[PDB]
């Protein structure tokens, strides 16, 4: 077995095509399947996986209720095959209430955050095996990507923040080898508040595209180099901004350095990735709730602040479906690395109170640089057909 | 890991033998079982794998109701082991309202069909990654075989067909390797209309039995040469047909050439092989509705229009127990390729209304060259037994 | 991999010691377990199976009404590893009413027979393939072990029945390779009727102790020569016999050699082995009923008509609990082939009238050359908790 | 396959960071789960499984009724990968209401006692073979420790007691080698009472940490040489003591040497271990019941009687929730051998008589050199939501 280097340029994208559905909810209304939120994906090798922090219970069951306080001492790491639904046969991978985790080409690392808001650890697990911990440096909410971390030659990193969720934060970003933490490099650079990095290999460092709780509707982007442990940051350039809440598309902007003012709190985790001068990004088609989901290319829209030129626009999701997070994964083709995201649809509260919980399921989407057409894939249950 | 040739001579056959059956029906009177259609079977050397088109929902679960939209953004195509049936650990291996599977040798092809009708998208997954994608050519339901693709060192072929559903269509021929689209030749020949085809290898190339939905109770056939991506087709000479609706045996024919113009609308998927100058087919036992199944060889049946004289006739499901959809699956042993075939067995709609859903099991018969004897193997459920 | 020989001598036993339980009837009272009968135990090198004849159905489902219609077409073998009760993700390897398995160290056969009684099939399942398939001889139930069949140097050996159950019947030995039937030898020598044969290695050979329904409550031997195809038969000598029925312990006989006449009609499958001159043999407790289950071994027991001093009882069911059938397996120790027995523990009808269905759980226990204790390990299900 | 030798030093250990957690209870309420009690964890190389004794039923089930006859015959040693809690997939071992695992490198051996309470039998299974089996030697509950066995180059040691739970018995430590016992040796020093021990690798030996049943509030030690079978035994030194129940810790003493005579009977399995002359430890921590879980270490708590200087607290479980028994497995690293520990969290009877049954669900926590916080992880369910 051989470390995973992401050593291929990027794949030519067009769009993007179907690739998965879980379809949890529909299932929940006939089958004990776990409540689940802060779903993502990641991949060793071609062999994808789905993972979510369960609420420590399924779904038809009396403690489904209230799993809006987010963080409690029963949420854990589920993973799953990629489209085999969180049965009660899921593996729960480590005690977690914040995670992430990446294979390093030989075997998974899982950053699993649990413990008192104030004071809580994060455990490192590598292989199967608990190899690190650290305890929170702000006291106030020690929490990571909610989506796959990335390695590259056997050293993987990983962004984490403690601090305000909407102020200053203290953010630093990890290196770890064999689930050893070898290094910690502060935040640096102009991104003002970073949350639930959404990252990808761009050979030979790491590239994440984040979510600014504070001041920000535009995207945060941190650029990670590998060889010598250095951060810069900055914010995605293009006027049609990514995060929710956000301002209408006539009246948005960023200027590629700063947070842009504009109903900067709070936001929702997204992604967005570059292709030379120009950015593919998804985000809710509703610019006040994480309602629908759409992906575009902003032509310029890496390069050129303020630029508001789309094209190549797919629904994902109508604006008429609950959509969620959102998280950009990466898979290594013949001749190119593609990029993938994944889609949380959430349903039950504070959307949707006929029920007393919250949960989610999911839909994937994968580049490609042929051809599609259009479509919606929202959740599907019919809210009046679950149990309470 | 090696590509497969399929490269020995087809196996004598005396009839077929039982092989297996899921019991789907009967089991979801008493556990969570998937709601599903359209079923195949195919297997990664001689590991066999059942297959079939997920409704988003389980059984006994409201949202089992009117499954009868036969495509809707929840289907996805479910994947387990010969005889497992689709429990709630089934893997959804790619978002799908139309399908075709298969085997490489080295990894496994889906061919997943999903979004709107007048613009849908096919998604080619190869060993678990979106490698291609193509777009609706004629913007009315791309769809494809139901049934098993077939690969002969390292192309696999499957045949797609875009436009209407009751006069000609645009039909082609795809060739696809680790998941790349490498050609695509347009249907050619005399047969006028083409669905859901059941194809096998007969190498170095492949042939293919499908369904004429506009003019034809005959069977179509097509002939790929691999080689040079040249297309033919027929239909197949047995004046016994195969299509449901047809004519009863005293007054149904086929030239071998055409559309028979009897009960040329609609039709069921259907397969048949050819033996020399004898065809095996399967079809229905009712010449009207999707009730009972039949196997026989007709002498003369491949090549002589309209031949009549059967032998070696099985029922596999008597005619007063529901079928459906049939295909065509092969399966190399030591010395020769095999044929096998799947039957589809449809509980509910349209022809039991007791219950809302509609859903299938399965049964499934391998060729063989030793001898047996009679039964009948229908679904099995009692319709009063479920949950409507 | 290479196939098994079995060339070791047998292990030296004192007794058994408690191997495996699957609680199956119990777990049926809150979960979806199988309805199932005559199981058996059949092991991959040192990983050990636990197959059964399922019904087509959960326990607490509708269609668990009825169980004691032996032979219908819902019936498939099921195949889960030792221990693993009957869940909904159990495989369901072929469609069988009668079966056998066993590994010849390579892989997997199956012989499963299904279809009508008048005119079953047979067919031989070999690594997942369908290989072999065979007709009904004579044409009133062909009918095989249920239990594993045994194969040496790549050729399996199976004994099937098709005639009377209580009259002379026509019993032949198939000598299997590959899943591909070479050989066939009519039953030869003194036993009169052969039922579900618990048979096993002694190597170059195989050896098996029956079930006669007809003239003998004494258990028929086989022995069935692999190098020349020669079978011959007689009785286990034991004057404390085996079947149930039978006469009680002063007043039960057999002459080593013919059916012994003492309530020869009906019996319950079961087994021997011989050690010397000496034989280990389960029975029921009950002489007249499936009730109970005990070890011991008769001293002269293999080699000397009539001989009733036993030593090294080990009472396995308690007689106040319900058995059934019982077999012989065998696994291959370091030094030593050890031999292996498991019981069905069978709940509902015709003993248990309160519930309508007609289930099994399993013990299983193996030969020891060390101490051990006293104990009793019934089904435990009370039947008042189950559903009906 | 090489057998492990656990010869690295002991990791550094500032604490424990959180490891896993299974749920179990809470999934009870909504799901097949299996109830269960006397729980453990061991490791295939760097993959852990959790193992429990089940009570032949899940929870839902009216069999769930006491589950206080500690001792059935229907009780199974469960066996899953840690975090898939305990399903209706689950395979059942072998029939155990006492036993002990671990894996030798090559492969896992079960020791598993079950049967009568004055005459048990304890199996021995290897690689999934029947290998060896012991008879009670005092005849009142043969019985072990509930916890992970240790194997240094092939040969595993197992701790065995039999006779009073409340006065001298007979303990006895066994060697075994592939599943044979090739060694016995009766317990030596003054440790005067031995229950369910916690044992550990020390290369080249095996040290254990026990309950005293009898006089002792302080646990037992015995140290185990591998070399040449030899066994010495004394006390924890520290003067905070591991069991429960005991005096509070301004009254509670250790001498290192005899039972303490300090609320003596009964106890709880529990654990403990040395670095040079500190103790790591765990403990209930109410003085007087199975409540709430902490560790710490006792500077001086290896080597000086009566110690009490402690430091590096952690709460696991806080007071108001229950635990119940824990105990130590290892976990070999890159450079060092890890300490980790499992807590029982026990629901259901005596404590919490709403329902009937007794069941628990598992919190594990593995040594790190790092830093970590703070929180508590009992087992969250509410017992007004369970089924009774
Ligand atoms: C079957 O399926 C296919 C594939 O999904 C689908 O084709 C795709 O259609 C969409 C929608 O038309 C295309 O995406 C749009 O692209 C245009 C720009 O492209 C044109 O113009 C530039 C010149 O600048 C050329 O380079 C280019 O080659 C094209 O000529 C964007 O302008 C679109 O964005 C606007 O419209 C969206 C709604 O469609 C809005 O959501 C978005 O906010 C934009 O609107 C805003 O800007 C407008 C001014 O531009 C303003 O008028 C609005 O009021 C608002 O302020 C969008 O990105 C996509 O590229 C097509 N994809 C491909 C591969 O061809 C087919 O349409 C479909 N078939 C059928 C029958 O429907
Ligand atoms: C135990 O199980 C075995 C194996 O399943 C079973 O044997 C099989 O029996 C069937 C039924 O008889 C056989 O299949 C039939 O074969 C005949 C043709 O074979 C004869 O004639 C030709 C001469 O041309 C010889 O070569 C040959 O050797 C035979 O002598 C077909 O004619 C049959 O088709 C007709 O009958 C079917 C009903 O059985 C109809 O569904 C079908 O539509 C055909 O009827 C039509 O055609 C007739 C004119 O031919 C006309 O009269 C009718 O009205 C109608 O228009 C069918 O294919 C099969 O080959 C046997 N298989 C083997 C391997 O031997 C046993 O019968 C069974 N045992 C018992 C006791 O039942
Ligand atoms: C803890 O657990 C152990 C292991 O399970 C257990 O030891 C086992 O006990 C049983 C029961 O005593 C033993 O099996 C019996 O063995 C005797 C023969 O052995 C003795 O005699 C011969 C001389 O011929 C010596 O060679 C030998 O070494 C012994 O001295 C059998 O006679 C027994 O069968 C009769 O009794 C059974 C009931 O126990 C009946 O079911 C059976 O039908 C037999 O009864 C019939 O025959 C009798 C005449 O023999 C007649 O009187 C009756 O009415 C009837 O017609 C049985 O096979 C076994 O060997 C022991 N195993 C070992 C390894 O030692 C301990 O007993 C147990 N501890 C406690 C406290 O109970
Ligand atoms: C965020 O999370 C971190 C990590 O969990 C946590 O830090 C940990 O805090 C605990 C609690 O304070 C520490 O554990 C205690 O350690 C002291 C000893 O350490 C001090 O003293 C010695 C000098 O001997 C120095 O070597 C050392 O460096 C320290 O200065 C123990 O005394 C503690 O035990 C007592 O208190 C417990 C309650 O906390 C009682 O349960 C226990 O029974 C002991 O009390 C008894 O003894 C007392 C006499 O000593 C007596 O007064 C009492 O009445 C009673 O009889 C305990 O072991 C731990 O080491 C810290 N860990 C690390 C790695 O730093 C943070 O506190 C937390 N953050 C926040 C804001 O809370
Ligand atoms: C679950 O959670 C909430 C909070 O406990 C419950 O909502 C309360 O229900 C009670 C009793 O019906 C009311 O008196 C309160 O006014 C409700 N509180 C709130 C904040 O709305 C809810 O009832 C529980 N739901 C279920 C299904 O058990
Ligand atoms: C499932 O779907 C169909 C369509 O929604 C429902 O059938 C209707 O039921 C209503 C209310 O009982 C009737 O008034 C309509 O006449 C029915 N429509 C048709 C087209 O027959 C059906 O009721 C739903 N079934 C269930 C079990 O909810
Ligand atoms: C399942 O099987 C048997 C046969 O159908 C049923 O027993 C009959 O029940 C009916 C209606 O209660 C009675 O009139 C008959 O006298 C019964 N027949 C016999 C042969 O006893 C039984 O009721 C069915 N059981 C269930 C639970 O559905
Ligand atoms: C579970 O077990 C206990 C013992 O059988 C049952 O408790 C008894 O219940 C009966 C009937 O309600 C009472 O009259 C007795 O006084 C109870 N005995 C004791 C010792 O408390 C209990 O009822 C059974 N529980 C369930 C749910 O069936
Ligand atoms: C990968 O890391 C190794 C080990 O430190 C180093 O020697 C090697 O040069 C690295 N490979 C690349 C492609 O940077
Ligand atoms: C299979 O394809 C390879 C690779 O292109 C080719 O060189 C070879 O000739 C082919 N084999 C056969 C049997 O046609
Ligand atoms: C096993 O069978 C082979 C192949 O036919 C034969 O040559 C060989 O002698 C046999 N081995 C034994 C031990 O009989
Ligand atoms: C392990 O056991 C083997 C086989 O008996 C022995 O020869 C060897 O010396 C042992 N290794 C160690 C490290 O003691
Ligand atoms: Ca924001
Ligand atoms: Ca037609
Ligand atoms: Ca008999
Ligand atoms: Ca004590």
């Amino acid at each position: 077995l051989e470390y995973r280097n992401w050593s291929k340029p990027q794949c030519q994208i067009t769009g993007f095509a179907p690739f998965s559905k879980d379809n949890s909810i529909r299932l929940s209304a006939g089958g004990d399947i776990w409540v689940t939120r802060e779903p993502y994906v990641s991949c060793d090798h071609s062999k994808c996986y789905q993972f979510a922090l369960g609420q420590g219970t399924t779904l038809n069951n009396k403690h489904s209720n209230s799993t809006i306080h987010d963080r409690t001492s029963h949420r854990t790491l589920l993973m799953n095959e990629l489209g085999v639904p969180f049965h009660l046969g899921t593996k729960q991978v480590c005690i977690a209430w914040s995670s992430s985790s990446c294979h390093d080409g030989k075997a998974w690392l899982h950053v699993c955050v649990t413990g008192d808001d104030r004071n809580a650890t994060a455990s490192f697990v590598y292989n199967g095996m608990l190899v690190d911990s650290i305890g929170s440096w702000s006291r106030n909410i020690l929490r990571t990507q909610e989506s796959e971390c990335v390695c590259i030659n056997g050293t993987c990193t990983v962004v984490m923040t403690d601090g305000s969720a909407s102020g200053r934060a203290d953010t630093r970003i990890l290196f770890i080898r064999e689930g050893k933490i070898i290094h910690i490099s502060p935040l640096s650079g102009s991104a003002q508040h970073i949350e639930e990095c959404s990252c990808y290999p761009r050979y030979p460092n790491v590239r994440c595209v984040c979510r600014d709780n504070w001041k920000g509707s535009n995207r945060p982007v941190i650029d990670i180099n590998m060889a010598d442990y250095n951060i810069n940051s900055s914010y995605v350039c293009s006027g049609l901004v990514g995060d929710t809440p956000r301002n209408d598309d006539s009246s948005s902007s960023s200027n590629c350095k700063d947070p842009n003012n504009e109903r900067g709190n709070p936001g929702v985790k997204g992604w967005a990735f570059d292709n030379d001068n120009d950015v593919w990004m998804g985000r809710t088609i509703s610019k006040d709730l994480r309602s629908g989901y759409e992906t575009f290319k902003v032509i310029g829209g890496w390069t050129t602040a303020n630029s508001k030129s789309q094209v190549n626009r797919q629904v994902i999701v109508d604006n008429n479906n609950w959509s969620g997070y959102s998280g950009i994964f990466s898979v290594e083709g013949k001749s190119c690395v593609n990029r993938c995201f994944y889609v949380e649809l959430i349903r039950g509260g504070p959307q949707e109170t006929r029920v007393w919980w919250t949960s989610n399921s999911i839909v994937v989407f994968c580049g490609t640089s042929g051809t599609y057409g259009t479509g919606s894939w929202p959740d599907g249950a019919n809210i009046n057909f679950m149990p309470i």
